């Protein structure tokens, strides 16, 4: 197939589309015997050269690779996420949808199917493997042959659209917890807050409505509560209409951040709204309950992260102030009125993609893992540090990758089931940019300043990451 001669397909983006087996690639250093399981992560991926002349990275086809680390050896296998669009388009040897979250440029012979690329995460839960995309229900396989069996309905009683691809499970109920915003059509201003029970059953969906439609990548839970921030990455059908990016960032309007009880028969009355000033935040690190507040920690960056979709006003894009860092929303639920109680920047480090030990979701964690950017580092050719911050003592820890590398998101995985919170590892992928190669490091997650225990040889260049997860073995059908 010929590809276009663009930035979005050459270089780091040249097309890869490999499935593939490799067992116990070749490694330095020491696989920890303690790893039992597999870490999976997505990376778009595209079947077919675009329909329109160029395309976006967030929009080529989930393919799903899986590090299956146990007895101190490394297994890899990779396989398509094979959703509608991807058999539809195999069938017809040939590009049929068109624009990220633009069905207004696809072929006539798919109107009403499906768009999911499932190419945001690969989530295990419920004995499946979850590769998600936000503007449509998850895409589910099986986590040992990495087969896919298909959309994720639960069995039509899903009356949403869409499904969010940042789930959180609740450590209380074991319970996923998931968002569908677009819920009635896209750049509709319903959304729906979902709970799925650890059998795989809808035990909860409820409907409402947010200030305004835009860009709900992401959210936070506490004990309590759904925490959802609304963020004016917006977008609209006059925007699709005239061939704009589905999304555009607008400096012009407010944030707000919803708090939705956890419990059945919300009610649109029942959800509190808070606002601020403009800025621009996407990932969420982890939200808990203090008293009567809430802390809602994010990367905050001051403006727009996203040169793609770009300023509604047409400002060009401003790097510097997409620098985002770790920072606290706090807002009080005994306080009247909309003000926050406090946005409190916890570093100075440049950070984003955060992880925490997911044993601890809506709990006070004390600790966070990222990627960094740090701008002082040579560059020989961007993400080029792992970022750990020790949040009760303030220690903050960094490694650096070199300056021929970069590095994609990490992952957290316990010592043990009862081990304290962040007693454990960070495995991620780190692109041999130079050398055209990927490596998966491992990491003890409370020293990772002194560098990875393991390097691991993955002889397949890996394509730009999304997010990624760990299970252990007895989760996924290896033990
Ligand atoms: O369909 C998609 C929609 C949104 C996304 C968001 C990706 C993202 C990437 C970053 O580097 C920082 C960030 O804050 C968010 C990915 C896929
Ligand atoms: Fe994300």
């Amino acid at each position: 197939a010929q590809f276009p001669n663009t930035p979005s397909f050459t270089g780091f983006n040249t097309p890869s589309r490999i499935e593939a087996d490799i067992a116990d690639l070749a490694h330095e250093g020491t696989i920890p015997q303690g790893l039992n399981g597999a870490f999976y992560r997505v990376q778009p991926d595209p079947q077919f050269p675009p329909r329109l002349d160029d395309d976006i990275a967030f929009n080529g086809d989930g393919m799903i690779t899986r590090f299956h680390i146990h007895d101190g050896q490394v297994d890899f296998r990779q396989r398509w996420a094979k959703t509608d669009k991807w058999k539809l388009e195999n069938a017809a040897g040939k590009a049929l949808f068109g624009a990220y979250r633009n069905p207004l440029t696809d072929d006539e012979a798919v109107k009403g199917e499906i768009r999911s690329t499932a190419n945001t995460n690969a989530f295990v839960f419920g004995g499946k493997l979850w590769a998600m995309k936000e503007d449509s229900p998850a895409l589910v396989m099986d986590p040992a042959t990495m087969e896919t069996f298909g959309f994720e309905k639960f069995g039509g009683k899903m009356t949403g659209q869409t499904f969010t691809a940042h789930p959180k499970v609740d450590p209380k109920t074991g319970n996923m917890v998931a968002i569908g915003y677009a819920a009635s059509g896209l750049c509709t201003d319903d959304v729906t807050y979902m709970e799925v029970s650890p059998e795989g059953e809808l035990v909860r969906e409820v409907w409402f409505k947010v200030p305004y439609y835009c860009m709900m990548h992401d959210f936070g839970i506490t004990e309590d509560y759904l925490v959802l921030h609304i963020v004016p990455s917006i977008g609209s059908w006059e925007r699709l209409e005239q061939g704009k990016p589905h999304f555009g960032f607008d400096t012009t309007m407010p944030v707000h951040l919803g708090i939705i009880p956890r419990r059945d028969g919300v009610r649109q009355e029942d959800i509190r709204w808070f606002t601020r000033d403009n800025c621009f935040a996407s990932h969420v690190l982890n939200a808990w309950q203090e008293g009567t507040k809430i802390h809602f920690v994010t990367c905050e960056a001051k403006n727009n992260m996203f040169p793609f979709f770009p300023d509604v006003h047409g400002a060009p894009f401003n790097g510097m102030e997409a620098m985002s860092h770790p920072t606290d929303w706090v807002v009080d639920m005994a306080s009247n009125g909309e003000d926050f109680a406090g946005i409190v920047k916890l570093s100075d480090t440049a950070a984003e993609f955060p992880r925490i030990d997911d044993r601890f979701t809506g709990q006070k964690t004390r600790h966070g893992w990222f990627l960094e950017m740090d701008m002082k580092r040579p560059v020989e050719l961007l993400m080029n540090c792992l970022f750990h911050k020790d949040f009760e003592t303030g220690r903050e820890q960094h490694w650096w990758c070199g300056p021929v590398s970069s590095l994609q998101e990490p992952c957290f995985v316990p010592r043990a089931k009862d081990a304290p919170e962040g007693d454990g590892w960070i495995v991620q992928v780190c692109n041999r940019l130079e050398e055209q190669r990927s490596d998966l490091l491992i990491f003890d997650a409370l020293d990772i300043e002194k560098g990875p225990v393991a390097t691991v040889n993955i002889p397949i260049r890996l394509r730009f990451g999304l997010h990624g997860n760990w299970a252990n073995a007895d989760e996924i059908g290896l033990a």
